[PDB]
């Protein structure tokens, strides 16, 4: 598997604009919402969780990422792979999205696969 | 269990106030007092204790996002779960309230459960 | 054990002054310097050691919260258990005060066990 | 094996310009961007891999300090060893460069192997 | 042995001016160089490595707190022990210098050893 594959999704552009931080089936997780930079479009919501689905591995490394473009509010790639959660409330609440990678957008193109 | 269940508690539009870090019987763990960001009613006051309670998988994860709000003061939902903590002198000092979640606040929504 | 047993001792509305890491004894450590936000008093001394002491799993909690209550300079509340390290070089330089709780204080309380 | 092997190769006075996180074959991985810092020449770009290649123990030293000088915006020697990464749509999105080290730089030199 | 063993150096009154990470032998490092805030005197280099000498265990609480007084820019002692490294291209690029301790400076005295 790779953030790159052409099986996943990616939205340019964005601004995360959202953070949560939880617990679910013994797993820690947060999720993140995105809009587009420019108010445009609707909102992406991702997630990545602890120790689940085949993402678990960069679940540090992508909440760590997800804290800092939060923090400075640039413009950003968000890679996910839909339809990885199944808990329905979840769901509901977020969505099945898995985050599988950040890019930032500085000036020129997203630095990403594309 | 999860974060969003509804039994547990959350309120909405708090600030993360006060910070404390300790130990209790071999375990790290902290402590948060959230008020609301207008500051009308009752303070929250909510632990994380690492080896202990359903929520120890989440202390660092918590820990690290309790303490980002906290250095911003932004405006967040903070979600508990009641009467967890025993030890009487620990919930007289703080409270029984187990911290399971902490979702940032827009002007009109909180990202999180509801 | 317990940050807040009535056998450790508190200081309340201190600055966290300086600090110092090194190593003793294969162990990582660190130190800080408190003095009262008004000017009055002493100043209060009290290390960390890494894997030394009841209070070892607390070592990486308690220097990161040193670190940010040190960059901000804020008023907190210190809890210390006296006479722990016996070192007497280290002693002499330092205290044998263990730094075992750290609080963040109000303009009329402090948040943590009294 | 060292940074400072004369078999990498290294690039002066670089501002890191771009970065980006995901997970290939399970692991985590980051790469950068950076750009003469007056603007002449080519981009460079390198990745590391946290469980892949010979340097894969530094992955997390590497990855802070990258995050560090990204967020500064200063001058920096950025040191590869090429040829390393055989993913075909990897090394086309990114390079086959390994991040291998990262110096300070003074205003007169860089604060490492050259 | 102990950060302020007499058979160690220190000088006061630095502040750290460069910074460098790589990987030697499989074992992440990282060396710094510190100037007299005054501007006076000769630089001092020392260098931090993961897995040898008598102060490995120290190396992540160092790596953090040099990371740190490289942020503030705030005048520090630094602690070493001379002719560690023995590697004659490391040596000569940076120094046989392990840092051993960093220790907060106000304008008249030094929060560490002696
Ligand atoms: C540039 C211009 O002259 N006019 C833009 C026009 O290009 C906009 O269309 C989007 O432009 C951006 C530029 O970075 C992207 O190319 C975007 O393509 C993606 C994207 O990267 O966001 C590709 C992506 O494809 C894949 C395989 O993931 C799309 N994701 C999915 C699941 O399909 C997304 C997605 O459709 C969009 O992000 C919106 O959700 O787009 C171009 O679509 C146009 C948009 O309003 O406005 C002009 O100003
Ligand atoms: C409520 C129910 O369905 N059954 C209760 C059960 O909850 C009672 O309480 C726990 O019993 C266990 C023994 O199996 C423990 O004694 C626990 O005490 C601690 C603990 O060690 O886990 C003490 C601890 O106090 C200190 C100083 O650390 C408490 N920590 C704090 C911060 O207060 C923890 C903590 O409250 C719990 O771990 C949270 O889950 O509890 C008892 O609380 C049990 C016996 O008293 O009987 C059942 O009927
Ligand atoms: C070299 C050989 O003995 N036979 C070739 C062979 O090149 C082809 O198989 C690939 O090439 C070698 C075989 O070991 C590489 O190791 C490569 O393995 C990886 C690896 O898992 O370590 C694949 C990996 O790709 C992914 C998606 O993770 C590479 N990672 C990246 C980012 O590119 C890594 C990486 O390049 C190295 O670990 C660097 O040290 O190598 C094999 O997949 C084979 C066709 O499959 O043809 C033979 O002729
Ligand atoms: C203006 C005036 O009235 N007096 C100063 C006078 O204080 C100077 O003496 C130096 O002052 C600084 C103040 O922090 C230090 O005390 C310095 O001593 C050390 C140091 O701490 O940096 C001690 C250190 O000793 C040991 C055992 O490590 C010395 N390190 C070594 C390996 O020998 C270092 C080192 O020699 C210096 O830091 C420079 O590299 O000095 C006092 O020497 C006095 C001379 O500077 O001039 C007046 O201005
Ligand atoms: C009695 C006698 O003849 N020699 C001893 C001897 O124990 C000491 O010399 C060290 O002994 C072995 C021989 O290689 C060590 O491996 C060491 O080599 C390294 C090491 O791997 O630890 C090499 C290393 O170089 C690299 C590229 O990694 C050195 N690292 C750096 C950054 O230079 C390290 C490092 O210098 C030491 O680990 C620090 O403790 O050493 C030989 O140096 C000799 C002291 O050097 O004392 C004699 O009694």
């Amino acid at each position: 598997e790779w953030t790159g594959d052409n099986t996943n999704a990616y939205y340019s552009d964005e601004v995360i604009s959202e953070l949560h931080v939880g617990q679910i089936d013994t797993s820690p997780y947060f999720c993140i919402k995105t809009v587009k930079a420019n108010g445009s479009g609707t909102p992406v919501v991702a997630c990545a969780v602890s120790k689940q689905s085949i993402w678990a591995p960069s679940f540090k490394e992508l909440l760590d990422q997800a804290r800092y473009f939060y923090s400075t509010g640039q413009s950003v790639r968000i890679h996910v792979q839909k339809n990885i959660w199944t808990y329905p409330l979840f769901v509901n609440t977020f969505s099945a999205n898995a985050l599988v990678g950040l890019s930032s957008c500085s000036a020129t193109q997203c630095f990403g696969p594309k």
